[PDB]
């Protein structure tokens, strides 16, 4: 099913941890993470316990160096596995302003830069109609990711950002 494999050294090497489930804190068993194998599932794995910190997400595959899903330095903690729509629909609305004022813009569709297309390089608020989606800070999936599995983000910090700054965002799919 979902399993996930986090390694203390690049290449596979060094202590291993693995996780079949959610694991809020696993900090005092791995002391840093510089590979990964994901084995099966999509997963969403977290910088500090309780799913805090930097995040990112890693489909299918296997992860030499933290660099290979884009991490921003050695440290993880803790991961679960995203649950994907079983009826495949995705579905985001976008706001210039928060609490779900200003500009709003509707899409079905990845965006891989806010700028070109909705004259944006900050998103406020969002309400995530159906499916999930990965906010980015820059443009073209590039820099610090938010994992939006909730139906809705009133202001950036409810999806983990303290920066504003959105540039681009898509689905995570099968
Ligand atoms: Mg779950």
């Amino acid at each position: 099913g979902t399993k996930i494999t986090f390694y203390e050294d690049k290449d596979f090497q060094g202590r291993r941890y693995d996780c079949d489930c959610d694991c809020a804190d696993f900090h005092t068993y791995l002391s840093r993470c510089n590979s990964i194998k994901v084995e099966g599932g999509t997963w969403a794995v977290y910088e500090r316990p309780d799913f805090a910190g930097y995040m990112y997400i890693l489909p299918q595959g296997e992860y030499p160096e933290y660099q290979r899903w884009m991490g921003l330095n050695d440290r993880l903690s803790s991961c679960r596995a995203v649950h994907l729509p079983s009826g495949g629909e995705y579905k985001i609305q976008i706001f210039e302003k928060g609490d779900f004022s200003g500009q709003m813009y509707e899409t079905t569709e990845d965006c891989p830069s806010i700028m070109e297309e909705f004259h944006m390089r900050e998103i406020h608020s969002c309400k995530v109609l159906e499916g999930v989606w990965i906010f980015y800070e820059l443009p073209d999936y590039r820099g610090r990711q938010y994992l939006l599995d909730k139906k809705e983000y009133r202001k950036p910090i409810d999806w983990g950002a303290a920066s504003p700054a959105v540039q681009s965002f898509r689905r995570i799919v099968e």
